[PDB]
């Protein structure tokens, strides 16, 4: 049985719950990505960071981008399937939660991220 | 079937004066990734997306309340525009929503999905 561990891009970095909405910015221009899964020490997902969260959660929200951080608005989008989950419950929780996008944990720590187009490889 | 029977049209259009939070309120407010940024009489200036104000914006440094959606600031369509054409647009562009002009003003917007709904 195909399992999230077997689709999933594996160790990706996580970043910090604390790091400023700014530091947050600069990572997704360094990196070229738009979505981040943030963490608590020791890879302890607490949710997952997009640009448009910065933007809409953040700025539109008249929070300071250079103190407000990147976990206090990933806490609002937390959702993952744990590394043995199958295709069907890869695709219920993004369903759910509507997004394409999804971490994977193993023992309370994330260890990767599958997409859609990550599934689609692995029909 | 033409860019005004598709388009949303009197969108809301972020002046160039406006600031990046301004913007980001708008985007928040109408729930939509990108907004038309306008000059004086809805004269069309560009457009500016979400990820503009995250990367071109914050990441350069760059203060939401001072920065104006003008300086982070061309594509559109008439308004007889075929979705033949709007769809060359949006290719050449690598973009999903496009600005519709008539009389040289800005008069709404026409996303891809927007022309999706509209195919019988
Ligand atoms: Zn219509
Ligand atoms: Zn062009």
């Amino acid at each position: 049985m195909t399992t999230a561990r077997d689709i999933m891009n594996a160790g990706v970095t996580c970043v910090g719950e604390h790091e400023t909405l700014t530091a947050a910015a600069q990572y997704m221009r360094e990196h070229d990505i738009g979505a981040l899964p943030i963490c608590g020490d020791d890879d302890r997902l607490h949710g997952m960071l997009t640009d448009r969260d910065i933007v809409i959660k953040g700025l539109a929200a008249g929070l300071d981008p250079n103190t407000a951080t990147a976990g206090e608005l990933a806490r609002d989008s937390i959702y993952y399937v744990d590394a043995n989950a199958s295709i069907q419950e890869m695709l219920n929780v993004m369903e759910e939660h509507q997004v394409r996008r999804v971490p994977v944990i193993s023992e309370h720590r994330l260890v990767g991220i599958v997409t859609e187009a990550d599934i689609a490889r692995h029909l």
